[PDB]
């Protein structure tokens, strides 16, 4: 990750440990060794794969008026600021990110930023990320058993099946769907037919 | 303002055309549909004639052919998209041109809300949500938490708006069915009266 980040993985993991708590590091590096398990079995560039799932919660626990300064400072859309954390700590982090580090490659950017509600036409990296997010070793919880199984098989049935059931679960609940969400799971549920 | 004012047919004629377009279990829900809008229109202060007029042809379309559709498409609104999808689309959002094409009813209100009576919309005028609640509270259906929907319909008709969206979406998702964009913008515009 040197080449992407300047820095060795040593203080790389310091300085994303230092932004959140203890579950949520143990939660990102589960991720990277789901993302490099994905890379190997997929065919992708295995350290750009662990480097943006290193990277893809950085911005998880900033507060709500950090997100907002970020978002006045770089991004000031109107109907961003109508959403929340859940929104905010990809589209909006990826602002931190930088801030922090050297980090200039789109492809990693990109892959973080749309990390929580996809987007049609997502590239490999993209979905390893999004999937690698959702069955890391460490999640238990309705759909993951049975996405670590599509995972293995076909990583765009990975991709409809953890989109399918988020929007499901956000329904159950009455929660704002984001509208790119809804795209992604347009776009990926053909797979599942 | 009667059936016959707004279409130049009366309820009894009106009836006929209506059974001839659909089977008879689709055309009792439809009875059903009329039956509950006009109680709705009553429980919150809409003219009963529209609510139930656009009741009973809100699924005038139901069982046209997927031919009729894309014909009616191509000749009334070309949209290659909107061929992409189907039925449960069709019906309402391209259902309309045959309405209009069979009856001799203009009314503006009517129409939109039987057009959007399956997806609804952001910003649903009462007639509208009259219709999409009634469609899914009328006494033959029977399904699951319809009685959840009937308790709401009873006390805040946004309330049993944002319910049933939630519920359709959480249904379509559940099974990996698309789902219409402009259902989501009713979703995203109702769930806050939850
Ligand atoms: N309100 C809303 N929440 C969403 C949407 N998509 C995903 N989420 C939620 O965002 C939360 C965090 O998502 P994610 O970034 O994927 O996982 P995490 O950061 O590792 O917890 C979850 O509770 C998801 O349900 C959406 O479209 N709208
Ligand atoms: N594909 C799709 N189907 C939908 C959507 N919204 C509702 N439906 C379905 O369309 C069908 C017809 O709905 P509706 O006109 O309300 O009821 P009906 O004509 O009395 O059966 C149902 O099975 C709904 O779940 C959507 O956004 N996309
Ligand atoms: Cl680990
Ligand atoms: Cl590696
Ligand atoms: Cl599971
Ligand atoms: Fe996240
Ligand atoms: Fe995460
Ligand atoms: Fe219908
Ligand atoms: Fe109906």
């Amino acid at each position: 990750y040197k080449d992407y980040t300047g820095l060795d993985r040593t203080e790389l993991l310091s300085k994303v440990r230092h932004m959140m708590s203890d579950k949520r590091f143990n939660h990102v590096l589960g991720v990277e060794r789901a993302a490099i398990e994905l890379a190997e079995r997929y065919g992708y560039d295995k350290e750009k794969a662990g480097l943006a799932a290193l990277l893809h919660d950085y911005a998880k626990e900033l507060s709500d008026d950090e997100f907002l300064r970020l978002i006045d400072k770089y991004q000031p859309d109107p109907d961003l600021k109508k959403w929340g954390n859940n929104i905010w700590h990809g589209l909006v982090g990826i602002y931190k990110i930088q801030e922090d580090l050297a980090i200039k490659d789109q492809d990693i950017l990109a892959a973080i930023a749309k990390h929580t509600v996809g987007s049609a036409q997502m590239s490999t990296l993209d979905k390893i990320v999004y999937v690698a997010d959702y069955i890391e070793h460490n999640r238990d919880f309705p759909g993951v058993e049975e996405a670590r199984e599509l995972a293995k098989v076909d990583l765009n049935k990975a991709v409809a099946y953890e989109t399918a059931r988020t929007v499901a679960f956000l329904a159950s609940k009455a929660q704002p769907i984001y509208p790119k969400t809804i795209e992604t799971y347009n776009a990926y549920i053909p797979y599942l037919d």
